[PDB]
């Protein structure tokens, strides 16, 4: 059927800058005809063409248009003018998960469990659609007004082809602290690469820093490939067990991966015994302090 007319910049009142990326800016905007607030991500055509970023921008639009789940930032609309491309996104009022990790230092067990469960639920949805995120990290996990997660940053994501039963993707993308050993060694990622990142994030929620850390990327890569990390004292024992089952060098042996029979066994892990998986997005999140 028809859709709402394409929006234009003059349909909005723009407000504050919410953040700046290397080739994008996100601005808070109110749509004049509805009074709705959106986070509008704006890119300059000349700049993305000159810097060979067109594929990333197209990837982000294509992947986000496929998503329809409460734990992901929503793409409501797109438009362009002579100079710019615009994405109309849901506004995650409470910002990045990373901010809360730093402010609090270490999440308690109830908060670690709840936020971990939301991320697992999101990944189950994404993987079920054959999509690999490839850059999962706390900066890319936003929080809405109700303190539920909103995963974002899909320009480096990959839709695996169902037609060829594709399992592996060949683009070198991600963030050093969270990149999987298979990407470093075999130069390909798979859905299980996101489960490695999950393990790093759970560790970081409890420990305050991700497990493989160093002052530069090459040093981090060396630690990843050797599984060189340790747990701090008082790390919740069931969480430690879970992390140890995700931070596994062989991507086919990570809990939650297809070769380990999927999300059922992961959701059944003892760390999640008290979780009600069915309706997490309607549960009230535990207070962080
Ligand atoms: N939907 C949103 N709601 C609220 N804030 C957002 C939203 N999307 C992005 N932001 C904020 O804007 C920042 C800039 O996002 P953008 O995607 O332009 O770049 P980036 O991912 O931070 O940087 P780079 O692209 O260089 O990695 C984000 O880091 C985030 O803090
Ligand atoms: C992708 C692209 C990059 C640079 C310059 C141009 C001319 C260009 O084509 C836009 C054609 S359609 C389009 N592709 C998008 C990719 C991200 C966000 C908005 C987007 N829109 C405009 C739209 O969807 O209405
Ligand atoms: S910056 C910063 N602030 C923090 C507060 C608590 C724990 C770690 C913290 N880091 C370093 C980081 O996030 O890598």
């Amino acid at each position: 059927p028809p859709q709402p007319r394409k929006k234009r910049p003059e349909d909005f009142k723009f407000g504050k800058i919410l953040g700046e990326g290397s080739f994008s800016t996100v601005v808070l905007a109110r749509e004049l005809a509805t009074s709705r607030e959106y986070a509008i991500k704006i890119l300059e055509k000349r700049h993305i063409i000159k810097e060979n970023k067109v594929p990333y921008v197209t990837r982000e639009r294509d992947v986000m248009s496929r998503l329809d789940h409460p734990f992901f930032v929503k793409l409501y609309f797109t438009f362009q003018d002579d100079e710019k491309l615009y994405f109309g996104l849901s506004y995650a009022k409470n910002g990045e998960l990373l901010k809360y990790i730093r402010k609090i230092g270490s999440f308690d067990e109830t908060c670690t469990r709840f936020y971990t469960a939301e991320i697992v639920s999101a990944l189950e949805y994404l993987h079920g659609k054959g999509i690999i995120h490839r850059d999962l990290k706390p900066e890319n996990i936003l929080l809405n007004e109700d303190m539920h997660i909103q995963i974002t940053d899909f320009g480096t994501a990959k839709v695996l082809s169902p037609e060829s039963k594709q399992a592996r993707a060949n683009s070198f993308v991600g963030t050093a602290q969270y990149v999987s050993p298979e990407l470093l060694t075999e130069k390909s990622a798979c859905k299980s690469s996101d489960l490695w990142a999950l393990g790093c994030i759970i560790y970081q929620l409890v420990a305050g820093l991700p497990p493989f850390r160093a002052g530069n990327e090459g040093l981090i890569f060396a630690k990843i490939i050797k599984l060189e990390y340790d747990f701090p004292e008082k790390f919740f024992p069931k969480a430690r067990d879970l992390v140890e089952k995700l931070l596994v060098l062989d991507a086919t042996k990570r809990l939650g991966c297809e070769e380990m029979e999927g999300y059922g066994p992961l959701k059944a892990h003892p760390f999640f015994e008290s979780v009600t998986w069915e309706n997490l997005h309607q549960q009230t999140p535990p207070k962080l302090t």
